């Protein structure tokens, strides 16, 4: 069925439950061995959130190469996304030394550091020109240049410097800050400009290594990014833009992380998403 008429009749008869249950058990199954790993404990915020050992990023390092993240390659639209989770005390420098290897632009962050009383991610980045950060244990510099704060994101432009080689990059930081912290937005207007920035700064481009997004565990408005933006392209790139299914796009990208899209009301806040970015594009 087309979109916007597959979702009125889902409104109309009450079934994202059931919708939302069906791409649960068809979603793929493939081993996380690496993850579970007794070394690798402190390395993962959740147990029951771990990268696939087929698509997983791996660090170049000998002795532990292991960080929660996942290589998204979709082919058709011809984009690829790394999801990983918010960074964690001991895993921040892992972090930084992923985007330095991977050749990323940019950094998507669509959590807040605390949420509902608790701690959601490390505050990895610095928030002061003149108080850098230094990650011993990778040998990164990463320096604040600048910072625009808007209503409903900030973007923050950053400095990596790799110490061995004394190499330089500048790293965009996209943090999208209004999620609320129970639900999702009653209006996709907000995200949806969210991600035009992300895409108007050359982030999500070929000539770049994948972007790097992020909540706290990286599946549920991770997934919700990564499937937009690709449904989107989709709709520009075919004959007929019909003929985009978000059901069978989200079981492919479903092939390299698990659980991408946590709850029913985060599948039907995408396929909101969707419809109407589809109206702003033309
Ligand atoms: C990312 C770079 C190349 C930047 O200095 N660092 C490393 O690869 C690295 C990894 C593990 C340990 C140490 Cl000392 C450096
Ligand atoms: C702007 C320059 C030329 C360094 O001055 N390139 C980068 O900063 C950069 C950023 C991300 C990835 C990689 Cl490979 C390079
Ligand atoms: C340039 C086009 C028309 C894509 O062809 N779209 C946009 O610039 C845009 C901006 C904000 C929100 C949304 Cl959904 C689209």
């Amino acid at each position: 069925m087309e979109m916007e008429k597959e979702f009125e009749q889902i409104d109309k008869s009450g079934s994202w439950a059931a919708i939302y249950q069906d791409i649960r058990h068809e979603a793929s199954d493939f081993p996380s061995r690496v993850a579970k790993l007794p070394k690798n404990k402190n390395r993962n915020r959740y147990r029951d959130v771990s990268p696939f050992d087929h698509s997983r990023i791996k660090l170049h390092q000998e002795d532990n190469d292991y960080i929660n993240a996942s290589l998204i390659k979709m082919e058709e639209a011809q984009r690829s996304y790394i999801l990983t989770q918010g960074p964690l005390p001991n895993t921040v420098g892992h972090f930084w030394e992923m985007v330095w290897e991977q050749k990323s632009r940019g950094v998507v962050m669509l959590n807040r550091v605390m949420e509902k009383g608790s701690l959601k991610c490390a505050q990895y980045w610095p928030q002061k020109e003149e108080k850098e950060m230094i990650f011993e244990d990778t040998n990164l510099k990463l320096t604040l240049i600048s910072e625009d704060i808007k209503s409903y994101y900030t973007v923050r432009q950053l400095e990596l410097e790799n110490l061995t080689t004394q190499e330089t990059r500048e790293i965009l930081h996209f943090h999208y800050t209004t999620w609320p912290d129970f639900g999702v937005p009653e209006s996709p207007a907000s995200f949806l400009n969210f991600l035009f920035k992300v895409r108007e700064s050359g982030s999500l481009s070929p000539e770049h290594g994948p972007v790097v997004v992020h909540c706290s565990a990286g599946i549920g408005r991770s997934g919700t990014f990564c499937l937009a933006d690709t449904c989107l392209l989709l709709m520009d790139k075919r004959k007929d833009p019909s003929s985009v299914d978000i059901k069978k796009v989200l079981l492919e990208m479903r092939k390299f992380r698990m659980g991408l899209i946590q709850t029913a009301d985060q599948l039907r806040f995408s396929y909101l998403a969707v419809i109407e970015g589809a109206k702003f594009i033309m």
